[PDB]
């Protein structure tokens, strides 16, 4: 590839809502800001967004060069904000609790379909992993937190630097699993198996809250999906399994692609979304009664976030399903990308 044309301007110091902090970094890179971000990944309902805080704001910079098969026509740079060093104060986020550090993987998701080619994956993937990373600690109904080499004391009053957590080195990553299906338990084991890891005795693993016997169709709405593995040996800060996603289409099995049809569960589609929230209420009260620390709890949190997640739309005795970043079309016949997740060619 062609090498970049080097550096626009060092942004100022970025801040959010997400909506404006993804508008200055488009237009860093010279770019109009296309994508409506607007309630995504906001804070919940009636909370305010607290000034720049936890080493968490940061200063941005970027070049380009011409999208080129296999050439990903951008690269930035992040440099931390340290002097805006207080905690930060956040609500707990419904269901996900103190998550901030895994909210992020809606968006990564948006570069996850079937055609998204290997090279933009790999780009927009670079974006994402130079924001900085929030660790979040629960205290009397809030969180607290602070980014990158900063955590929360012990009291959640201060950011502190603990020692490097210098942890392993990751193996290869493995190649691309087989398109994976539900029942849950089956993509359960099919992780274990793939990744070669082992389910601690002490550990998390989701368990369904589907009920005894519903159907489940040939794989379906863009929700069949792979998964690919890397993995480095446990240290105490250092998770060891790092998991991304692919999703099937219609190239990957005959159906894949094609919009799902579900029965209606109490005479509604809600029934996907209910179960999620349960999956979620779960896992956040599991890893309080497991004393997860924040570095633990992340870990398996942004595992979670690779399970298929429903919008349906009920067409006559139906539920018409696709999974994100797919959603169904108006009508309810097939499935589409969301409009904040298409490629900027295709907005
Ligand atoms: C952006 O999306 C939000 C929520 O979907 C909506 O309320 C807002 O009006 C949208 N803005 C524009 C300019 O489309
Ligand atoms: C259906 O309704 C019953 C009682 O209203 C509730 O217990 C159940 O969780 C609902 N959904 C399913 C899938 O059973
Ligand atoms: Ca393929």
């Amino acid at each position: 590839c062609p090498d970049f044309g080097d550096w626009k301007p060092w942004t100022d110091c970025l801040w959010y809502p997400p909506q404006h902090m993804y508008s200055k970094l488009s237009h860093a890179c010279g770019m109009h800001a296309h994508r409506n971000l607007t309630g995504v990944m906001d804070l919940p309902h009636g909370h305010k967004t607290p000034p720049p805080c936890g080493h968490c704001s940061f200063k941005f910079r970027c070049r380009r060069r011409p999208n080129t098969e296999g050439c990903y026509p951008l690269d930035g740079e992040v440099e931390v904000c340290h002097d805006h060093s207080d905690i930060c104060t956040l609500p707990k986020l419904p269901h996900l609790g103190c998550g901030y550090a895994f909210i992020n993987e809606k968006l990564k998701q948006c570069f996850t379909r079937p055609d998204t080619p290997s090279y933009v994956r790999l780009g927009y993937r670079k974006m994402f992993e130079s924001i900085p990373k929030k660790h979040c600690i629960e205290k009397d109904g809030m969180c607290k937190c602070c980014c990158g080499d900063y955590e929360p004391n012990e009291s959640g009053t201060e950011c502190i630097k603990p020692p490097a957590h210098d942890c392993p080195a990751y193996g290869p990553p493995s190649e691309w699993s087989e398109c994976l299906w539900f029942p849950l338990k089956n993509i359960v084991s099919h992780v274990y198996d793939h990744c070669h890891v082992h389910k601690e005795p002490d550990g998390y693993e989701p368990h369904s809250v589907a009920p005894a016997n519903v159907h489940i169709p040939e794989k379906c709405g863009f929700c069949s999906f792979r998964v690919k593995c890397m993995k480095r040996d446990k240290k105490d800060g250092c998770f060891p399994l790092k998991l991304g996603k692919k999703s099937c289409g219609k190239d990957d099995c005959p159906t894949c692609g094609d919009i799902c049809t579900l029965d209606k569960i109490n005479g509604s589609c809600a029934f996907p979304r209910v179960m999620k929230e349960k999956i979620w209420d779960d896992f956040t009260a599991t890893s309080k009664e497991k004393h997860m620390p924040h570095w633990k709890r992340d870990g398996y949190a942004k595992m979670l976030m690779q399970l298929p997640y429903s919008n349906c739309k009920e067409v006559g005795d139906k539920c018409k399903c696709c999974c994100h970043p797919y959603e169904p079309n108006k009508d309810g016949t097939a499935c589409v990308v969301k409009e904040y997740c298409k490629r900027v060619h295709e907005l």
